[PDB]
């Protein structure tokens, strides 16, 4: 099977699916390799080829640290690149239904990673089953991560910050300009992505250059308003240039910096990331998005206050338990080997660790909201868990959706309430960050894999509705008597949960927990 494209033929390659049939064009290039010259620069656009191009296997990761803190263990392993490491790894993946389709919606998938890892061949990320159970098209890719892909001094197209959006806005792009070939319909693409992914998503809302390239989003676990998620000017200026120094290429033009660091191995870059902030946390995300001029005009919320976005539909929500997954990456008496019943003390400790730079009143006030107790000794664990996943995802996910929806748009949230029992992480860490992903790709629909019947039952559930969001802009399932998914308004602020038991209607979600972040803590 060969398809022409704008560039050139592209080969792909059939898979056998559910006794189906689906076509997968793996690592197809959308870009100039940004390597040499190109380093630190917007990408550059493609050239074109004569021959046929083999997208028969996943392409090069974009340069990365990897997660080292537990070898041999899959809850973390499965989260690391399967793919080669490179700079020239500016590729996507494309899957279609066979028979080819005529007109179907396409949906485009951006991976998290707090904006430093990440890849778009993870098992978690395939597009097959959503290809062939929905008859949808799934397009993912590669976009630069780390200081290679969003190091910045604002206003030198030398290193403009951005870079990695950029990639990913090229990569729209690429599908608006070829995905008919494939059978794609161009004017219904739905972008959807998980954590910094769907910051990402959150962002390509706001900045104009995105707007005609998409027609719905999908936002799982992440907004542009979390605290991680956008880099100030100040902070941006004081890390290039402390990771200038750290590499010995301290200039005074600052245009020679920039040419000594593309003189680096990518290692040595990589290796001084994690230092160019005096304290870091579990979450730290030392080179992100910032207000670059161009592809972010203004800062985002004030934007977002004053309703300078797309008008259109989105799909929006969390999971229970998103905090847990950071505590065993450096909190004091954590492990994912016991139960981790830590004390007031080590709460305390605990709070110096994800909140370095605040003052002594605010990590007081953090304990006085959390610490009331109606006595249960997991009582500090619990509450510890909460404050970072309240402070990190859920409160602004929630604040996104308000402010979004006062324009006039339909929104839909969730709360995902289930936990896989492949789970390798232990129990006390709940339904964690990153774990309702492989249940809206589908992974549970192959029953070789052992997964239970409910869980079949909730992503086969959890597929359809994202489908039907895409398509119809509505993320119903309306054939086999199930709950239906009312619309989040500003006054009534309902939600759907997800889980294998009981889907249930539900109002306000952690109402007083959101009131001291999103209303007092900023002040601190
Ligand atoms: C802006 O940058 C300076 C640079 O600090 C150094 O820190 C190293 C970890 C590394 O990044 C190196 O390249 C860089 O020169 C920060 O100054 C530091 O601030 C801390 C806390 O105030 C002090 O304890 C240190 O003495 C000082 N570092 C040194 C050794 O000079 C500064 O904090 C930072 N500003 C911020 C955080 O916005
Ligand atoms: C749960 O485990 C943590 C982590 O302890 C680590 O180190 C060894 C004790 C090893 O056997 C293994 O359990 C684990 O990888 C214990 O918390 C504390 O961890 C800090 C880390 O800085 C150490 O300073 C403490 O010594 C350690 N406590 C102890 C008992 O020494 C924690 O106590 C344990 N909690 C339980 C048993 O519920
Ligand atoms: N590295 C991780 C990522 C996610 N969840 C994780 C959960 C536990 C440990 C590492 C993780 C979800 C977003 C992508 C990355
Ligand atoms: C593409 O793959 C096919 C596999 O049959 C092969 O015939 C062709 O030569 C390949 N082109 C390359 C590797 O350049
Ligand atoms: C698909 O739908 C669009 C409207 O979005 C229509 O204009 C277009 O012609 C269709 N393409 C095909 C080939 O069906
Ligand atoms: C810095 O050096 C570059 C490259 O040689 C040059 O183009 C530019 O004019 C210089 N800028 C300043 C501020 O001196
Ligand atoms: C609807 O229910 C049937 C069984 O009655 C099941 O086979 C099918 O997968 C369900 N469809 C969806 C979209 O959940
Ligand atoms: C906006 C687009 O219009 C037409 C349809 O074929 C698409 O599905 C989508 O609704
Ligand atoms: O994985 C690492 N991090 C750091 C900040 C956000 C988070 C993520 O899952 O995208
Ligand atoms: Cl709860
Ligand atoms: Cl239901």
């Amino acid at each position: 099977i060969i398809i022409a494209t704008k560039n050139g033929k592209v080969r792909g390659m059939q898979l056998t699916v559910f006794g189906g049939t689906v076509t997968a064009f793996l690592g197809i290039p959308y870009a100039q390799p940004p390597l040499g010259r190109l380093r630190f620069k917007k990408p550059q656009s493609l050239t074109k080829w004569s021959d046929i191009w083999n997208a028969t296997k996943y392409a090069n990761s974009c340069c990365q640290n990897i997660d080292q803190s537990f070898p041999g263990f899959h809850g973390s392993e499965m989260w690391n690149p399967n793919t080669d490491l490179s700079e020239d790894c500016l590729y996507l993946n494309v899957w279609i239904p066979a028979p080819k389709p005529k007109n179907a919606t396409v949906l485009i998938w951006i991976y998290g990673g707090g904006f430093q890892t990440g890849t778009s061949s993870l098992h978690v990320y395939d597009g097959k089953f959503l290809a062939r159970v929905e008859r949808v098209i799934v397009v993912s890719m590669n976009y630069r991560v780390g200081a290679l892909g969003f190091l910045a001094l604002p206003g030198n197209p030398e290193a403009p910050g951005n870079m990695g959006l950029f990639d990913q806005q090229l990569a729209l792009q690429w599908v608006q300009k070829n995905i008919a070939a494939f059978g794609g319909n161009p004017k219904s693409v739905t972008l959807f992505g998980e954590s910094a992914g769907a910051a990402s998503v959150s962002l390509h809302l706001l900045s104009p250059g995105s707007h005609s390239l998409f027609t719905r989003a999908i936002l799982q676990s992440g907004s542009f308003n979390a605290p991680w998620a956008v880099t100030s000017l100040y902070e941006a200026r004081n890390r290039t240039l402390n990771l200038a120094k750290l590499t010995g290429c301290s200039r005074e033009n600052e245009t020679e910096i920039i040419k000594c660091l593309r003189n680096k191995d990518p290692q040595e870059i990589l290796l001084n990331e994690a230092f160019v902030v005096p304290y870091g946390t579990p979450l730290s995300v030392n080179f992100g998005p910032t207000v670059d001029g161009d592809f972010l005009t203004d800062m985002p919320d004030i934007l977002l206050e004053l309703g300078q976005f797309k008008k259109t539909q989105i799909l929006v929500g969390v999971n229970k338990d998103e905090g847990t997954a950071f505590l065993v990456y450096g909190a004091p008496g954590f492990s994912k080997d016991n139960n981790s019943i830590i004390t007031r003390k080590e709460f305390q400790e605990g709070l110096k660790i994800f909140f370095p730079g605040v003052s002594e009143f605010g990590k007081e006030s953090i304990l006085f909201h959390y610490t009331d107790w109606v006595q249960r000794p997991e009582n500090y664990r619990e509450a510890l868990g909460d404050v970072v996943g309240d402070y990190n995802f859920i409160c602004p996910a929630l604040e996104f959706t308000k402010k979004f929806s006062e324009w006039g748009n339909n929104a839909f949230f969730y709360y995902f309430e289930h936990r896989s029992s492949k789970l390798p992480w232990p129990e006390w860490m709940g339904v964690m960050h990153g774990y309702e992903i492989e249940f809206v790709f589908g992974l549970p629909l192959e029953r070789r894999d052992q997964y239970t019947k409910a869980e079949e039952i909730l992503s086969r559930s959890i597929v359809k509705r994202w489908a039907n969001f895409a398509k119809y802009g509505n993320p119903q399932e309306t054939q086999n008597q199930s709950t239906s998914w009312p619309v989040f308004k500003s006054t009534e602020q309902k939600y759907l949960t997800l889980n294998t038991e009981s889907t249930r209607i539900m109002t306000k979600l952690r109402a007083q927990q959101c009131r001291f972040w999103t209303s007092f803590f900023p002040k601190v």
